[PDB]
């Protein structure tokens, strides 16, 4: 055994044609073993890759149709961050035994997403092994375009989008043996915070018009204080971050205490939102921006003279 | 944890960015997060993914040099089979802990097959689970330069790159018990099976120049009768292979008998070797070819009327 199954073997192949049928900077017919991509020439590719493993990335019961969602979402999350417009992405799938019905919903969940961003599957492999998902994605930014987590500018406001710490809430709650992740609650607080960890949204829309505002971003994959810190390192600044001025979902205020849900919001993983620095003149803006987006983007903070992340004044 | 580590906290940093230093469609600098490309306005991408898991694409007592060499090897013998010159690529590693020896010695032969072929690994993922190992290379190919599977020709002579079955052979042996993979031997002729199954050589060279010559050509890494079964079948042809011209290495004559080695050369996985037809007046360019290539190219059958794969006439 050990086969590789690239493209044409896919058994989304369908799936897949009838989304590059439409693009007209791919070329993959029926008769085709391989897609022919055709970037754009003034224009320069980034790409990302992550790997969800079953039981590490995401609880084993997660149904097939999540683990298709956030397998894509990361990596178009990370694309976010840097402004860069989504084009192509490949699909390695590890799976421990065939399952026509499992890669169907999985489909579903990942097409799902991709359509919502025109982001084409162009190729990738299915094979065996333990359930494993690997995704590579490539976008596509202009000269100078590109979001970057090094210029962070003194004096700037620190921004970030959506809602901070409901995945981590949910995985809490998961953990304490009080949410079902496998099915669909009726208790609609519940079912928020089980959907922010199954299902987070990318926020690749704010990614693209961000270079117009911002001066630096970051997506929040590992905690707030995490990934800020690497916008404070990578800028020479420090960051100074008010909790008390954190969006915190009206489910986590609900269902975890005080204390929970603020380390959540500063700590908690899987948030993929993006948090960013732009000038002080640009709240106005952004307020627009927010409304504009029916998104909340939320200011928390400032960037200033020093180094590190600070929380309510304290670095340590 | 769950950590997703991309580039800049890679455990191979340094040894990328002495490659992206020299690459001038490659942007990385030191403090950079992620690498700008730079694609050839006029050419197409192409894009290969395949994942080796551990127990299942490589036994598990292989090397760690051994398995960063054969992961990039088969995503190389893939574009190889399409003519498309090598450029990016990325490697999403799954480790069950972290060993910071164990990923220098991968990239050891990771980069080692890398070099040869100009190929820049730009980004990836280092997460926890299972031990497997994702990579996505991109090549490029002029316009209408790329090679395919299903344009064999009637009267089409069928030729094979390098030797077939030597893999399977090593494999063979190892599972009888008498060839171990870990560790070189100085026996000859088991010490050449061993490194045709631990690093398998990608004919990346030779598809470069096939499209100068060649009809059609497909990589041979799932057995000579199932890859040769896709040139026909797509060309909707016959394809006829006269098992007595086969290429069989000293080694795999002298350790296998004569039906074992047989059944290796017709049906033994992961040769990546390079299988592909071409119009019968190229008898001599070929020849001459493989002489400049120092790589054997071998007749071993012809493209007629009818469908499917034959041995020896037969297609059952
Ligand atoms: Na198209
Ligand atoms: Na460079």
């Amino acid at each position: 055994h050990h086969h590789h199954m690239s493209l044409a073997e896919f058994a989304l192949i369908d799936r897949i044609r009838a989304r590059t049928l439409e693009r007209d900077d791919i070329l993959l017919g029926i008769g085709d073993d391989a897609a022919l991509l055709q970037p754009r020439a003034n224009e320069q590719l980034v790409v990302t890759a992550d790997t969800l493993n079953s039981g590490v990335h995401f609880p084993v019961e997660t149904r097939a149709f999540d683990i298709g969602w956030k397998t894509l979402a990361v990596n178009l999350s990370d694309l976010a961050a840097m402004g860069a417009r989504p084009a192509w992405c490949t699909l390695a799938l590890s799976l421990p035994e065939a399952s026509e019905d499992w890669i169907e919903a999985f489909g579903d969940g990942f097409f799902a997403l991709a359509d919502q961003h025109d982001i084409a599957l162009i190729g990738g492999d299915t094979t065996r092994g333990p359930l494993s998902l690997s995704v590579t994605a490539m976008g596509q930014v202009g000269r100078g375009q590109a979001l970057r987590r090094d210029r962070a500018q003194l004096g700037d406001d620190i921004w970030v989008s959506g809602t901070l710490g409901d995945a981590a809430g949910a995985l809490r709650l998961w953990q304490q043996g009080a949410l079902n992740l496998a099915t669909a609650t009726l208790l609609a607080d519940y079912e928020s915070l089980r959907l922010r960890l199954l299902r987070p949204t990318p926020r690749v829309t704010l990614g693209l018009r961000l270079r117009a505002f911002a001066h630096a971003a970051v997506d929040v994959s590992d905690g707030l204080l995490a990934d800020l810190g690497h916008i404070a390192a990578r800028s020479n600044v420090a960051a100074h971050v008010d909790a008390d001025s954190l969006p915190i979902s009206h489910a986590l205020r609900e269902l975890l205490g005080r204390d929970d849900a603020r380390d959540c919001a500063l700590r908690g993983g899987d948030d993929y939102e993006l948090c960013f620095t732009a000038a002080a003149d640009q709240r106005d803006a952004l307020h627009y921006l927010a409304e504009s987006l029916d998104l909340p983007l939320t200011r928390i903070g400032r960037i200033a003279d020093g180094q590190g992340v600070h929380v309510d004044g304290e670095a340590a």
